[PDB]
């Protein structure tokens, strides 16, 4: 027989993204800025080490899209679902989709692009919900220094090791 | 915390279905009556419960279409692919679609629901294809019910036996 094996975690350590397309609502620079940082998150942690690529395909191809947006996994428009990760393989394994229907931001008026990126990447590695309310992987959003909170950096240590 | 589980599974062992529509070639009665049974092939050697919902979001969204019907997986009029189904997942994961260009009976002409759905509600619940040509998940239709051990050994090992005896 044969089941439906899950890549757990990447089996290398060097990771490629790509900003494919990029939200109304900031500028080029701060939506790099807050991707940038939200992978800093686990690579802080990890071995895991990411560079961004310009063109073509990358281990983590992120993008921002409404409604059916090219995976059957559509949007809802503004509030409720407000971005979806794959975990860890091939394809659009790794891959993260932000609604471009949210008002996304450096700030707190509207969704934190950083956070909700950086919870989203957790996905990407092969992170699940935490039950812990604290938990940056805990399934609801809550809002200038970011700390991973030690249920995060176990759950990804558990994954990965430390640095 | 908690990573993502090491195979495709469903979390819980509770799981509800729903029949969305149906085909024109046998009675509601003959097509509840096959999925019920496939469901039970199933739930019979695990500890696994399906609950039928009439309506709503179930786990596992059961549904009759032809070309293409909503995903990336077209059907191709009579003959070829008869169905397919989705891992354990969100949204349409767990989802079962049978391609309504086939004939549907509750014997042995066409292709038997009951037999199909068994093998398409395997996938649904995790199982991959088998090399077993006496497996049910073996990927090519044949008429025949005792669930094979292969299928029986593939499906424990992911949410163990339930009661034994
Ligand atoms: C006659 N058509 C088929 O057998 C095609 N089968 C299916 O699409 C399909 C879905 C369900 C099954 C199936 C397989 C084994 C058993 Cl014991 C019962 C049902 O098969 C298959 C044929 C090989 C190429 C892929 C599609
Ligand atoms: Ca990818
Ligand atoms: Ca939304
Ligand atoms: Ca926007
Ligand atoms: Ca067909
Ligand atoms: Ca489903
Ligand atoms: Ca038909
Ligand atoms: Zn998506
Ligand atoms: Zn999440
Ligand atoms: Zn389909
Ligand atoms: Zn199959």
């Amino acid at each position: 027989y044969n089941v439906f094996p899950r890549t757990l975690k990447w089996s290398k350590m060097n990771l490629t993204y790509r900003i494919v397309n990029y939200t109304p609502d900031m500028t080029h620079s701060e939506v790099e800025k807050a991707f940038k940082k939200a992978f800093k998150v686990w690579s802080d942690v990890t071995p895991l080490n990411f560079t961004r690529l310009h063109d073509g395909i990358a281990d983590i191809m992120i993008s921002f899209g409404i409604k059916e947006h090219g995976d059957f996994y559509p949007f809802d428009g503004p509030s409720g679902l407000l971005a979806h990760a794959f975990p860890p393989g091939p394809n659009y394994g790794g891959d993260a989709h932000f609604d471009d229907d949210e008002t996304w931001t450096s700030s707190s008026k509207g969704y934190n692009l950083f956070l909700v990126a950086a919870h989203e990447f957790g996905h990407s590695l092969g992170l699940d919900h935490s039950k812990d309310p604290g938990a940056l992987m805990f399934p609801i959003y809550t809002y200038s220094h970011f700390m991973l909170p030690d249920d995060d950096v176990q759950g990804i240590q558990s994954l990965y090791g430390p640095g």
